[PDB]
């Protein structure tokens, strides 16, 4: 009559049947140590609710510890099960941080976890607003949570209508703003960024920087306008007048 898992070693706050089964659902034997040794380290003090659910990554909201100060997480997990080919794997072309000479395709997805941490670091040097990185481990990256109260800010899709309440042409600055210096100082260019990935609470954050590349990636300069023009298509609905080439111009400063 043995348990079936060390789930129960974790601590998980308001653990009832569903939290428990949502938890158990998601982690595999490998990541439950991972997030228990996080937690004997110190980072993890207790587990909360799912914040978002997706293909590639689930993240979970915790309270922790990051240079002796209590913090408010989200608990990014990649799921360890991977395919042979990933599109996350030609996000590595041209990146000089890594190379997968000295890696087994098998823990590929340990490589992604630490390169969002490092673009999280590389792009907060920058000035880029991003999750404060705090440290990673396996496929388990611990970052700032971006919201109060355990509610998640809303990404500008969520927010639609009201954006309209609250300076629309302003937070359209402040993204192309953010872009420029992800671009100009931090070097990358993200791959697919839209209203999905941008939160606002009286500004504006950049969320997923492990979708990313580098200035050498021979699709960066593709990705980088295909951006802006998500960008503008977006901000037009809510009456934002805007140019593609003096914005592009306004990032890349020529
Ligand atoms: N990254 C990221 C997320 C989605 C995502 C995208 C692509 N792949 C996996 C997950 C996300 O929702 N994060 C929630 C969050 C992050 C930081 C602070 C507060 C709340």
């Amino acid at each position: 009559k043995k348990i079936e898992s060390y789930l129960d070693k974790l601590r998980i706050k308001e653990k009832d049947g569903e939290e428990r089964k949502i938890y158990a659902e998601v982690l595999d034997g490998r990541t439950l140590k991972t997030l228990y040794k996080l937690s004997a380290k110190g980072y993890i003090t207790a587990m909360g609710g799912v914040i978002s659910t997706g293909k590639e990554a689930n993240v979970f909201y915790a309270d922790g510890v990051f240079d002796g100060k209590p913090v408010a997480m989200a608990v990014k997990i990649y799921r360890i099960e991977t395919s042979e080919f990933d599109k996350m794997d030609e996000y590595l072309y041209g990146d000089e941080r890594f190379d997968m000479r000295r890696i087994s395709p098998k823990e590929k997805v340990f490589i992604w976890t630490e390169k969002e941490f490092r673009n999280l670091e590389r792009a907060k040097e920058a000035g880029v607003s991003v999750p404060q990185p705090y440290t990673y481990m396996k496929n388990v990256l611990l970052m700032e949570f971006i919201g109060e109260d355990e509610l998640p800010a809303p990404t500008l899709v969520e927010l639609g209508r009201e954006l309209k309440e609250l300076d629309v042409e302003g937070i359209f600055n402040d993204v192309v703003e953010n872009v420029k210096r992800l671009y100009q100082e931090a070097e990358l260019v993200h791959a697919d960024l839209s209203e999905y990935n941008i939160m606002y609470i009286d500004k504006v954050y950049f969320i997923d920087m492990g979708q990313a590349v580098t200035l050498r990636h021979p699709m960066a300069e593709s990705y980088l306008e295909r951006d802006v023009r998500n960008i503008i298509r977006f901000f037009s609905k809510y009456g934002v007048k805007a140019d593609f080439e003096e914005m592009l111009k306004e990032v890349k400063g020529e």
